[PDB]
């Protein structure tokens, strides 16, 4: 304990009536308090406590309020889950909701617009992850990303789960939910980056079976398929072997990869280094 004072809960506004948070409260032998106005803020500066305001949603408004004094906030969520776990008030610098995303340490790839971004750092904030300006192995649970790029391309190399954004906000939806942590094997999957996003491919000495058999996987490992040598194709795939050599030629940034980057990619659930399939000879 480093604040050397007994802690005290106030059940902020229409948290007051919560009926399980109250038994919780007692079940833990927390003694709290109520408050419904922000005026009756004043009378409780008290030397006997340090207070941690139980907020019920944010943001009420009594949210940004409690914030601009800097003041310890927490969601009902954290409460009952330490009645439940048996645990004692968990600390952060920050706002805590829940807990959905204690202790993960997230980091972040192609996001062009500041507001978003915010957004989903205030939200992993609330649940409560941390994030890592610089990628590195600390790294928990999550890349969240947009394809192309330096980290991502280096996440892959890792095995560390990279995201969608969308995995936070559909995370954020079940902050109510009981037993609900973010980096469960099934809803990380639900929401991971699909191994072909951002991704139209095109394929070169193969069956109209075994082809066509490729392109109906590929649109379902998230990528696209168009019919070959379309300027708009990412990739391209190719029987290393059957193909002495080639029809078309490319762009500069355009694939030319080897059978086995496909199904590695595949076997490998997430994009695939191409560096080691460029095509010689």
């Amino acid at each position: 304990e480093m604040p050397q004072i007994e802690t005290r809960v106030i059940l902020v506004q229409e948290a007051g009536k919560q009926e399980e948070l109250i038994k919780a409260l007692k079940d833990i032998k927390v003694g709290f308090v109520k408050m419904e106005s922000v005026e009756e803020f004043e009378g409780l500066d008290s030397p006997e406590f340090e207070n941690v305001f139980v907020v019920t949603d944010f943001q009420d408004s009594v949210f940004n309020d409690l914030y601009k004094a800097d003041c310890r906030v927490i969601g009902p969520p954290v409460v009952l889950n330490c009645s439940q776990k048996g645990e004692p008030l968990p600390f952060s610098c920050r706002p805590l909701y829940c807990t959905s995303m204690m202790n993960l340490v997230l980091c972040f790839t192609g996001f062009r617009k500041k507001e978003e971004l915010v957004r989903l750092v205030t939200l992993v904030h609330h649940m409560g992850g941390v994030i890592r300006k610089d990628f590195n192995s600390k790294v928990t649970h999550l890349v969240a990303n947009c394809t192309q790029g330096e980290k991502f391309r280096v996440a892959v190399s890792l095995g560390t789960p990279i995201m969608k954004p969308e995995w936070i906000y559909k995370a954020w939806e079940r902050r109510n939910e009981q037993d609900f942590y973010a980096a469960v094997d099934d809803f990380r999957n639900e929401f991971k980056v699909p191994p072909f996003q951002d991704c139209i491919l095109s394929f070169l000495g193969f069956s109209d079976e075994e082809k066509t058999n490729m392109e109906e996987m590929t649109e379902m490992q998230g990528g696209k398929y168009l019919p070959l040598g379309d300027e708009r194709c990412t990739h391209l795939v190719v029987e290393e072997n059957i193909v002495k050599d080639l029809p078309f030629e490319p762009s500069k940034k355009l694939y030319v990869v080897k059978q086995e980057w496909f199904w590695g990619s595949i076997q490998m659930d997430a994009r695939a280094g191409e560096t080691m399939y460029l095509y010689e000879k």
